[PDB]
């Protein structure tokens, strides 16, 4: 939270949490990185000077911009390495030379125009620096926006463009953050995956070069999430250096490491600039959004337990915040799209029985919507499946002691809808070329306020209709043929990040409009699992595939980043789907409990002794899930580096925990295992239902002796609770 | 060599040395890539339907551009991969849509437009490929160009871009080529370095995601070579699969492997887009550089003797491309900059007596150029320092046995020149920018035709005035604040290109012109060391790094690529100047006799001893530099693996080697060591100097009981003949 400048030595000292960030004014307005890290007290602000680095000073020949460390570099003007932005002017000429004009430091933290961002309840809770830079030339201003946080190791990065003169200047890149470290001695972290399998952790050594993730899909993406970390070499999920930059966007995105000559290596992310301008006329404006940079000397587990808090209590909002959530039960393969309303009521009432909470109505409720084909757009009940509407079914579950959700898809248009056929110009597209599909659907144009307004009324003419208190808000394809025909062609180019933009202000709104639904976002599971998506709404479909040793590392991953509370996980029927495995009902149980619990199945295939199980289960999550949503949570054994997942979940007190311990393909007559736990009180003693009473010492220092077992894939969970 | 299409399968089959290299026609005019590898007599062209992969024929839902492996990917209509070139339209559109018109095959290989190329001498040596691509509604065309040798596993690519549509294209992006092959189990090999340490070899396994190496200097760099190559797991040395990747370019680049979600590799390379636009009027072309890209099964030294044989005989040119080059002095350090005509004769008597070729003057002979600060652009010779001009001294340098060389700096001028003063305009800037400068210098617009011809010109004047035979071309700092007054804004991101293609017109007259004249290239040493260069000078200053360890590993890696008859190597006085360093005169000989070798000395300062090792290492030399510059060079240990550094050269008919042996820091009583050599015939007996005859099998198999020796730099070298 202590943000300071001295005027002496010209350094900016960030105090946040327990880590410093410092910066410092160099010779003429030029604004140097010094130090990120554990805290210091203070640290001082060599060889800038070297072979082919020129000198934009011709009279100083003691620095280049080429070796500087910098907090917003650009190119052109004697630095070679990747710029943080770029602008192009009318003469065509893309050199920019942004100095220091002036900074002011105040309490809390602003929020961001059109944009999510992490926030504060009170002014203590954070202190924010802008640093006002500019290029007086071309009347360019770059306010550079930094928060550090009191109670969290947590700088938070964007900068902000304005053009203050009288010519057009084109914005070809616009990252929220740059930082150029002293050395690369580290590892990459990122996420990478695909649909039915995202966030697999990536650990890999740096290259001298540019190693990135990056979206283009105008979406954050199955296949890169929008997260990167440097770590110490030999750094783990317990103990050592470990630096974490979380996007908070859910359009395209580049997160980069680019190591240069001198090992030196600069991280930088923001939205892609690839496939992206932004034009700014005089007086003009853009805000790029922000990126949250995490320290941790504690390694992986105190960075993710950063994030977790922070991102539960200080960026997700809402009535469900910090509210235990429902156990739900999704009515799609009950049905696949084959209803109407008598059998969903019965239906209810056995969900009920075994005490699920939420009863959730699927795809295919609306128009002629009746495989992944049509009437997407058209938000009207089709009053012949259910003639009584959404009232008199949602009023029944509601008797029945469940509450009722509902599936939404409202980015979606269908060529064969009646939206498409009075509004064809309402879709993404670009003039003369063929609209291509995903899932026989077309993108609506959000960068388009008429379209906004019409899916705002739309959709909430549907949620007002009936005691609705969930709703499911899908988004099935990623764009393609980028454009709108709202926009001039000299802004073509912005219209994935319109779009965004338009997202945001449609999700803003809607759930404002129903303080009552917990709103939970999916694209085709975790296709937007990020930061800027859980501002809009508190929880996440984490992946399509529920297949549980798939879900072993899908949860695993994600939770690098995101809050247990935000992570969607479900209890589905086998034969597994994308994937083709048997797994006990136990044991599915064991890892979706491990998240944010809840069923995807057809109740009416059940065996008595099933929703007997399922009735445990639901009684058992209940009895643990304050602890799995908001408890502390600590991975212990990597499923990306064996056959073993483990993880656990302490209450604030240390007094109650929750361990979950896997294996896959357990072979015969095999070595005894061990799991050693963290996070206890070490002079706690603690009972272990069906174990015993062990030493928090021991159970750390010394571990758990697993019971012996062999076999396909192995699935505990104990409770433990203080003597 | 052998190129055919299959109108039945509608096949590409390239087949280049022992390599194939296969493509295919796919649904309405798609161009996959199938092969490349080991030849094979046929190979035939699954899961392209995959989630979130759209489809740009919605009646055809089997595949998607992000799926199909493509030869020349662009992005927007469902590929969201890195595309390979990129176009803006009128109407801000980045959408194009090339399909399959035609193709040709013809015997031999084209010229490039403005650009150098590897060639044939006779149409046999090569059949090339010409795929026609159109976007119709665009008028835009796209001539894919591929060229398989016969000879060699070697297919070239590059692309020509053509509006044939009434309207302007913004190419935004024209890479060189693009292949995605079928898995990313492979490590990656690129270039880095810095001045004074080019070329490292840095092996790394493959990210998912993007690993790139790049120059954004205007030149290719000490930085980054264009060089990159994916290699097998296990590929080492002498076995396994490699697939090198070389831009004959000289300019900025990319060379880019990106990782997707199905683990598929797409590797690309050519002009840096970053930076760069390029505007095409109707009727308007452009050609992309070619590259050159090499398999092998035989390992790192497979693919290097084939980009050895071609480089050298197949992409440098003229008068001394297979000729044995001159042993040289280079007579700075003799005086910096003190000199005047009395000194120059004498000393050049003692290097004659020495055995020494070519006598060398370094720079300061021209102007008022006396320190890195003057005179620059004004190239008429200092008729104070030299009052006989350089014919006079040239004239006795010849008589005296020796060919007399130059040094220039063509693309320089000095802020403090008469050039600077009459055309201050002619230096490469933006508009009401500082121009900023590297070694007090300035870079000449060679995008200008009026430069271009001024600099003809003028070192035309000085190297007509006296029987030259050596010229070395020497360009010491890269582009900042990269424009011209002679192009329009919409071209001004054109300026880095149009230079290094002003570059190449002025480099190719200039050769031309003086037919009789060796010269060599040099940006701070090997700062330009790429194919583009070799092409117009055929050879190249490796790296002002002389020191005897440093260039270990700067020649190891350069060798990866470029032929040692480019790679200059001499021998310096020590203590050495970059690092500080003491290495015996033996060491340093043997390091600089395994390149291209020459000294750069002060020949006043030696002892007699010193004088007489050096007669005896120039005999030396001219006894084994048929065998070193035109030898097939082997790589037997690196130094960048360990303490040891080896390596060998074979003659055609394997009746002579040269092995050369280093190892770093041998500690005391240290194991015994062993050095295994390569090529030569198992079945003859080879006598080697020094240590008896042993047969060839005996050296390759259990290899050569290294003499024992410890110390801080131990050094050996030996000459085998067959008995």
């Amino acid at each position: 939270m202590a943000v300071t400048y001295n005027p002496q030595t010209k350094q900016f000292h960030l105090r946040a949490g327990k880590a410093s960030y410092v910066m410092q004014l160099f010779r003429s307005g030029y604004l140097a990185h010094i130090y990120w890290g554990k805290a210091v007290r203070d640290v001082r602000g060599s060889r800038l000077d070297r072979a082919f680095s020129p000198n934009p000073d011709p009279s100083d020949r003691t620095f280049s911009l080429d070796t500087l460390p910098q907090e917003y570099p650009a190119y052109g003007n004697t630095d070679f390495r990747s710029p943080a932005y770029q602008v192009q002017l009318e003469n065509g000429s893309t050199v920019t030379d942004l100095r220091y004009k002036t900074h002011r430091i105040y309490k809390g933290k602003p929020r961001l125009n059109g944009l999510p961002a992490t926030y504060v309840e009170h002014e203590q809770e954070a202190e924010t620096l802008e640093i006002v830079l500019g290029d007086a030339l071309i009347g360019l201003e770059v306010t550079l926006q930094y928060t550090a946080y009191e109670k969290w190791n947590v700088i938070t990065r964007a900068a902000r463009f304005e053009n203050k003169g009288g010519e057009r200047l084109k914005l070809l890149r616009a990252l929220s953050m740059s930082v150029d470290f002293p050395t690369a001695d580290y590892d990459w972290i990122h996420l990478p995956g695909a649909w039915g399998r995202e966030r697999w952790i990536e650990r890999r050594p740096l290259v001298t070069g540019v190693q990135a993730a990056e979206s283009r899909r105008g979406a954050s993406s199955h296949q890169q999430n929008p997260f990167i970390a440097l770590v110490a070499k030999n750094a783990d999920e317990h103990q050592g250096e470990v630096y974490g930059f979380s996007f908070v966007y859910s359009g395209n995105f580049l997160a980069q490491v680019e190591v240069d000559q001198f090992h030196t290596a600069r991280v930088s992310m923001g939205i892609n600039p690839f496939d992206f301008t932004w034009l700014l006329q005089p007086g003009e404006s853009f805000q790029t959004p922000e990126v949250v940079m995490v320290y941790s000397d504690q390694g992986l587990n105190g960075m993710s337990q950063t994030y977790h808090e922070l991102y539960r209590t200080r960026l997700a909002r809402g009535a469900f915040r910090d509210r235990e959530r429902p156990i739900l039960i999704n009515n799609w393969e009950a049905t696949y799209f084959d209803f109407n309303e008598e059998k969903l009521v019965n239906i209810a009432k056995t969900e009920a029985e075994l005490g699920i909470e939420l009863f959730v109505l699927d795809d295919g409720w609306f128009g002629k919507r009746d495989d992944d084909r049509r009437s997407l757009g058209d938000w009207i009940v089709n009053r012949r499946k259910l003639p009584n509407g959404l009232d008199g079914l949602a009023k029944q579950v509601n008797e029945l002691g469940m509450q009722f959700g509902l599936w939404v898809e409202p980015e979606m248009v269908s060529p064969n809808s009646e939206l498409y056929r009075k509004h064809p110009d309402w879709c993404l597209h670009v003039p003369n070329r063929p609209r291509s599909e995903g899932r026989n659907q077309l993108v609506l144009d959000y960068s388009r306020e008429d379209v906004c307004d019409y899916i705002i009324e739309t959709i909430s003419n549907v949620l007002a209709s009936a005691p609705i208190t969930y709703v499911k808000w899908d988004m099935n394809r990623h764009m393609t043929e980028i454009g709108s025909s709202a926009l001039p062609p000299e802004r073509q180019r912005e219209t994935a990040h319109r779009y965004m933009l338009g997202l945001y202000r449609v999700m803003d709104e809607m759930t404002s409009r129903f303080p009552h639904i917990l709103f939970e976002s999916c694209s085709g599971g975790g296709g937007r699992f990020d930061p800027g998506m859980l501002y809009y709404m508190p929880q996440t479909w984490t992946s399509d595939n529920t297949d549980a040793v798939s879900r072993l590392k899908i949860q695993y991953g994600t939770s690098l980043v995101y809050p247990i509370s935000a992570m969607g996980a479900h209890v589905s029927a086998v034969p597994n789907h994308q994937v083709g495995r048997v797994a006990s009902l136990k044991a599915r149980g064991h890892v979706a409990m491990s998240g944010n619990f809840g069923y995807e199945l057809d109740i009416t295939k059940l065996t008595e002794t099933e929703k007997q199980m399922i009735k445990q289960q639901v009684a058992f999550y209940k009895d643990v899930r304050r602890l799995v949503q908001f408890g502390t949570f600590y991975r212990l054994l990597s499923p990306f580096e064996g056959n073993e997942a483990a993880w656990m979940f302490v209450s604030a007190d240390r007094s109650e925990a929750l361990v979950a311990y896997f294996r896959v393909l357990a072979e015969a007559n095999a070595p005894l295992s061990y799991l050693r736990l963290k996070g206890l009180d070490p002079n706690q003693d603690y009972e272990i239902e069906g174990l015993g009473v062990y030493g928090g010492d021991e159970l750390m220092y010394a571990g758990v002796a697993l019971p012996y077992r062999s076999g396909d894939f192995i699935s505990m969970m104990w409770r433990l609770k203080a003597v």
